[PDB]
C-alpha cells in the first residue's frame, strides 16, 4: 500500500543530521513501526517529482545489509523517507555507549559493509558516498545494514550546500576534486572501523602517550592532514596483523592501489572473521540494554 | 513581557540554515510580527539554562544596526531566539533577486556593518563570527543590521560541530587554527562585499573572458584556494580606486597587516558614501517588490 503524511503517528526521535531528521513512527494503517527520515528542501514541484521518482529504485534495493525501505513521499517542504526501524541504532550510537568495539565484532561489520557495498554496485551499479559508522545500523536480532546511500541523482544535487564541519570521511581524492568513484567507499570504511576499533576519530592519530592511556581541529587543518599526511594505522601490538594490513590495505591514499571490494572479500581478515562464531546479538544488547 | 511557546502562531517559513530554522510569527498578546529562529540541539537542561541566561545579553544591544531582539527560550527540543522582522530579507536574498549590488549602495551596506562590528565590540567586547549577506538583513524604512553574531559562548560551543560545506567565508587564519579574533570579521566583510558587487561567490575568481561575459569546486580545493592563493581583488575598470582599495584592505591574508574597524571608519570609501545622498528604501523596493 502507499504511505502518506496523514498515515503517521510521531513515536519518538531517533537523532538528527544536517538538514534531515528521522523520527520513530507508527504507521497506523498497517500497525507497523518505522524509522522516518525528513528532508527539507528549497526546490521546485518539478525535480522534487524527479526526486521522488528516482528514490522508487530503493523498492528494488533487498538484501540483507542493506536498510528495508518502505516508500518515499512528499509532505510539507519535506522529502519522506521510510525505512525498517533498526532497534539497535547506529554504530557510532552503539560505539558511544561501549567505548571501543571489539576485533572480533568489526570482523563482522566489515563483512556486512562488504557484501552491502557489493551489493549496490553489482545490483544498482552504484556507489554508497557516505560510509561512516552513523550510517551503519544494526538490531536486536543481530543484522548489521547500510542505509543512506546515494540513489538519487538529483538528491545528491539538492544536498551538495554542506557539509559536516568537524569529522570528515571523505577520500583524499573526492576532497580534492570529481576525479573519485567507488574506491571512495574504501577509505571511508578503512577509516570507519579504526575510529570504532580505537574508540575516537582517528586524526589526528593517537599521541605516543595518549595510546597507552587508552590501552580541538580546524577545518583546513583537518582536511589538509587528510590529504597530505601519512594515512592512520591501527596501533600496533593489540590487533592482529591481519586487521592491521587489512585497514592499511583500505588506507591507502592512490584510488587505485587501495584495495577494492573483490580483494578484500578475500583478504585474511575477513576470511578469518568470517569463521568465527560471534554473538553479535548477545554482544549488542549486553552493551546497550536490550 | 516573557515570550512562551503557546503565544505564537506560524505565519511564513523565512528561511532555513544549518540546523536552525526561521519563521515569520505573529506573537499574539502583543500583536507583533516578528522572525523567531529555533536551534534545535541535542543538550542536557542544565548546559541550555545556560545558554539561555547567556542569549539574555541580547536584550541590552541595542543599536540600528543590529537586529532587535524579543527575547529568547526553550520549548521542544528547540531554543527560540525571537528578532525583529526584516521585511526586506537578507543580502543574499536581495542578491539573488537584483544579480549585483551597486557600488553606491554596498557603500551604505559598509557603513552598517562597520558600524555594527564597531558596536558589538566598544560596548559588549564581542566579535561578529558570522558575517556573511545572509545575516545582513535590510527593510523597507531602509535600514541595515547585523543578525546571527555569537553572544553565547556555550552556543558557540553546542554549534561547533557543522558548517556549510560549499561557500565559506572564514578568514584563512581561522581556517587554520585557533589564532584569530575579531580581524577575522574584517575578511568575512570584505570577501561579502566583492560577492555583492559581482554576482557570485568570488573564489575562485572570474575567469580572464568571464569578465566582460558579467560586464562547482571541492571542499579542500576551496579552503586551500583562500589559504594558500592570492586573495579576490575587484575587477579593475568598473569600480571606483577607492571601492577596491577599501576590499583590498579587508582581504589581506595577514591579520594584523590586515585594516581594523577603526582605519576603516576612515577610509576614502568610506568618507565619499558617508556623504552620499543615496535612497536605500527607494532601490530595495524597485528591485525587490515592497
Ligand atoms: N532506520 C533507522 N533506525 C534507527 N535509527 C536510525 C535510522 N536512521 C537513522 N537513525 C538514527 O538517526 C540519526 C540521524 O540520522 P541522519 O539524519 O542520517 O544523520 P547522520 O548524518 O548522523 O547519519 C542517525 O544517526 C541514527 O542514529
Ligand atoms: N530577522 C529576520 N527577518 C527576516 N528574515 C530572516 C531573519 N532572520 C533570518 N531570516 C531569513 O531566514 C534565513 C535562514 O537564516 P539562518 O538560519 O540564520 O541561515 P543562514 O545561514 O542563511 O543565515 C536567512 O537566510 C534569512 O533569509
Ligand atoms: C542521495 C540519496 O539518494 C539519498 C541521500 C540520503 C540521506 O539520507 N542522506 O543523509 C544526510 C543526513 O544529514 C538518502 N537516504 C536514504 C537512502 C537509503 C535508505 I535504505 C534510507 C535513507 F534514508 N538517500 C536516498
Ligand atoms: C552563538 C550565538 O550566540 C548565536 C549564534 C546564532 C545563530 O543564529 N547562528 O545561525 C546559524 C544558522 O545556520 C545566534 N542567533 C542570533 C544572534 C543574534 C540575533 I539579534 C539573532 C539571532 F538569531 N546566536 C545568538
Ligand atoms: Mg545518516
Ligand atoms: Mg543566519
Amino acid at each position: 500500500m502507499e504511505l502518506k503524511d496523514d498515515d503517521f503517528e510521531k513515536i519518538s526521535e531517533l537523532g538528527a543530521g544536517n538538514g534531515g531528521v528521522v523520527f520513530k513512527v507508527s504507521h497506523k494503517p498497517s500497525g507497523l513501526v518505522m524509522a522516518r527520515k525528513l528532508i527539507h528542501l528549497e526546490i521546485k514541484p518539478a525535480i522534487r517529482n524527479q526526486i521522488i521518482r528516482e528514490l522508487q529504485v530503493l523498492h528494488e534495493c533487498n538484501s540483507p545489509y542493506i536498510v528495508g525501505f518502505y516508500g518515499a513521499f512528499y509532505s510539507d517542504g519535506e522529502i519522506s523517507i521510510c525505512m525498517e526501524h533498526m532497534d539497535g541504532g547506529s554504530l557510532d550510537q552503539v560505539l558511544k555507549k561501549a567505548g571501543r568495539i571489539p576485533e572480533q565484532i568489526l570482523g563482522k561489520v566489515s563483512i556486512a559493509v562488504i557484501k552491502g557495498l557489493t551489493y549496490l554496485r553489482e545490483k544498482h551499479k552504484i556507489m554508497h558516498r557516505d560510509v561512516k559508522p552513523s550510517n551503519i545500523l544494526v538490531n536486536s536480532r543481530g543484522e548489521i545494514k547500510l542505509c543512506d546511500f546515494g540513489v538519487s541523482g538529483q538528491l545528491i544535487d539538492s544536498m551538495a550546500n554542506s557539509f559536516v564541519g568537524t569529522r570528515s570521511y571523505m577520500s583524499p581524492e573526492r576532497l580534492q576534486g570529481t576525479h573519485y568513484s567507488v574506491q571512495s567507499d574504501i577509505w571511508s570504511m578503512g577509516l570507519s572501523l579504526v575510529e570504532m576499533a580505537v574508540g575516537r576519530y582517528p586524526i589526528p592519530p593517537p599521541d605516543a602517550k595518549e595510546l597507552e592511556l587508552m590501552f580541538p581541529m580546524a577545518i583546513f587543518e583537518l582536511l589538509d592532514y587528510i590529504v597530505n599526511e601519512p594515512p592512520p594505522k591501527l596501533p600496533s601490538g593489540v590487533f592482529s596483523l591481519e586487521f592491521q594490513d587489512f585497514v592499511n590495505k583500505c588506507l591507502i591514499k592512490n584510488p587505485a592501489e587501495r584495495a577494492d571490494l573483490k580483494q578484500l572479500m578475500v583478504h585474511a581478515f575477513i576470511k578469518r572473521s568470517d569463521a568465527e562464531e560471534v554473538d553479535f546479538a548477545g554482544w549488542l544488547c549486553s552493551t546497550i540494554g536490550l
